[PDB]
């Protein structure tokens, strides 16, 4: 009767919310990996030009540990800050790793540890140079940099210093957007980033990483979730407004412009696409578990909290539940007016075991044959009948 | 007269929850087994290691007796964690079993149970040296792993101590949602989900355990129950969200989700189908009862608790109620309009013997050749009859 | 008639009432659809 049909709408509501709530305990705690992180302790850009290039030969080293490559990373990503330590222990939520954070003090070729020589100082001194040397001598005499000359470059003004870093900054922040969606398919946005931010000046072209480095950092960069936590969290932080923003936040900011819903297309399009732009093919018995779906999914982001849209950067487990396949026929209607509508949708690989082509082809036809589609006018058209005709014919 | 047909409804929805009230005694309480669980005393990864591959040669031995197969699958389960022991002990509510918790302390080939030696020890650790090379000789050489240099493996850096696990983990985690519904007709969805592991990078396809071992764990789990309640237990835990989420945890959530509801497809299937997509053939004086089943059903799925999705994990007895057979009608319906509309569903076996051919091809009809279905239209499609004739054309 | 597995059952008792026994048999077949009130409103439903 009347009752039934809404039973269910509460009962699908809160089947979503079953037992996701109260607070876990601590027994469920992961074992936690010992990280080195080696930040300049002091301004002196002498020291942190030799810092950065060391941690660009540690990433590129392929004797390299990955422990070791998480620290050059951590030492990379931080160099903006003019208190690395401060900014990675004040940043950091990885229950999977423990940081130690190591001053680098002075600067030799590799790095000087400083503390008791001789004792159980010597065996990393010597770690160090097989790691320097492994990674020099594995490229074909390549530099990290598309120019011989930045490599052995002398720094000794601030000026150019901060110049230099941010374009291994920007360079490596590049690669999140599509480390791990599609990794291979990269170098194309990531050429277009690049090209928009050298017409904008905002980075000097001649600290250009080759692209040979550049897939050896985002092979590291996907394999590694710790890496991506913390450039998650450099990125929320980021995104609160309120201060004042210095040339390396304001680029990480228009950088996370392109990361944030990266790998949810399949869920955000249905949103855009399938669920507005109100069609009058939406209603016929076949949309209406999808719809309630989509719904109950609208609350779920909005209960996430800000982490949801880097939901597929920490690989949430709720993540599946909004990926296509929970509701595949409104999604393949959806993609089905969106091929259609935008140029763009159309490069989306969506060869999915549940393409249902049948609501597919409705979806083709609901974009141009179905109707002119004119929805409820606060401006009275009263002689627009023929308006719509001319608009239909195209 | 009129008060007929409420005083019915009413009648059985008391009948429903008949007898479900108050509280038990303790008369009614199971006889409890001793179960010996071999958790790591330290966090040294190469003692974790010898003792996971200790695990899984107890597993995979055909000598040993079930309580301690039970005891290695709980060892291996909550290697992950840095207090085994305190998981264990914080996460258990098997009256059937009583654990006794084992700190390893440190490792020989097998284990040291160093408490007053050659006092009531040497006959355990010949039996657990009878345990190994039973193992080791049952198979044809073959080290549980793919890859026969995982076994005879070195480890000594936390890193690859916490991948490894990791991998031997997410490997056994996915046989629980296959294990009891349909174990024969596994390896198909278990190897989708290792191909969707490996390629998400969250685990390394270096430790790869062979078929054969997987094949006796996934008998294991499915012969002892035990096992299955920690490890729903488990996943209950993690899926109340609030703290943070190591990679472990996040791996056993994102598995959990394909856990939920398993072994009820009829149930779910027939409220998604038959109950949601309001077909004009629901109202027919044959689908009432049935309708007024399935929303005592939903009332009582909603009582259970959180523990709903995963009863026939655990095997509750309200699980027969659920079970399709008290309304084959609606569901044979159902499985009609699923079959016609879902090409996914299909594949599900409903050899029953309450399938009424009838109504499934009432479905089938009501499916394609009913109408098209429009709904209720918040927005007002005047001219949308020609919109209906072209989407029923198809 | 409904229900297949309904028929194993003995119901050879002294009240059978074969009369009507013959018009729940028709009831559920030659009697008619049945559509019982409609929360849904169908107003093509004629056909279907």
């Amino acid at each position: 009767m009347s009752d039934i049909f809404d039973e269910a709408a509460s009962f699908r509501s809160y089947q979503s919310k079953l037992g996701r709530d109260g607070r876990a305990s601590a027994a469920t705690a992961t074992l936690t990996t010992k990280i080195r992180i080696f930040v300049p302790a002091t301004n002196s850009p002498e020291l942190r030009w030799e810092l950065t290039l060391f941690a660009l030969d540690v990433i590129r080293s392929p004797s390299a540990a990955e422990s070791m490559k998480i620290g050059a990373a951590f030492t990379l990503i931080s160099m903006y800050s003019e208190r690395p330590g401060a900014l990675i222990r004040s940043l950091l939520n990885d229950p999977d790793i423990e940081a130690v954070i190591i001053d680098v003090g002075s600067m030799l070729n590799g790095i000087p540890v400083m503390e008791r020589r001789g004792d159980k100082a010597q065996e990393e001194m010597e770690g160090l140079m097989r790691i320097l040397k492994t990674a020099r001598e594995s490229s074909k005499g390549k530099t990290p940099f598309v120019d011989s000359r930045a490599y052995g470059l002398r720094i000794t003004d601030m000026s150019t210093l901060v110049s230099a870093v941010i374009t291994i900054e920007a360079q490596i922040w590049i690669l999140i957007a599509k480390a791990v969606t599609a990794p291979d398919t990269a170098e194309e946005s990531e050429t277009r980033r690049w090209a928009k931010y050298v017409q904008q000046k905002r980075v000097n072209p001649f600290f250009a990483l080759t692209q040979q480095w550049l897939t050896e950092m985002r092979n590291l960069l996907s394999q590694s979730l710790s890496v991506r936590k913390f450039m998650v969290e450099i990125l929320m932080e980021v995104k609160k407004g309120g201060s004042a923003k210095g040339r390396a936040v304001e680029i990480i900011s228009d950088i996370g412009n392109y990361v944030e819903e990266t790998g949810m297309a399949g869920f955000f399009a249905t949103i855009r696409f399938g669920l507005e732009t109100r069609y009058p093919a939406l209603a016929l018995n076949e949309f209406q578990s999808d719809l309630n779906t989509i719904k109950g999914l609208m609350l779920l982001y909005r209960e996430i909290g800000p982490r949801a849209p880097y939901m597929v950067l920490l690989e949430e487990s709720i993540q599946t539940k909004f990926a296509p396949g929970g509701y595949p026929l409104l999604w393949s209607f959806a993609m089905g007016v969106a091929t259609t509508i935008d140029r763009s949708m159309g490069a989306l690989n969506i060869n999915r075991g549940y393409l249902e082509p049948m609501y597919f082809r409705l979806g083709q036809k609901s974009a141009r044959h179905h109707a002119g589609g004119i929805d409820q006018n606060m401006a009275n058209k009263l002689g627009l009948n023929s308006d719509q005709v001319a608009e239909l014919a195209a």
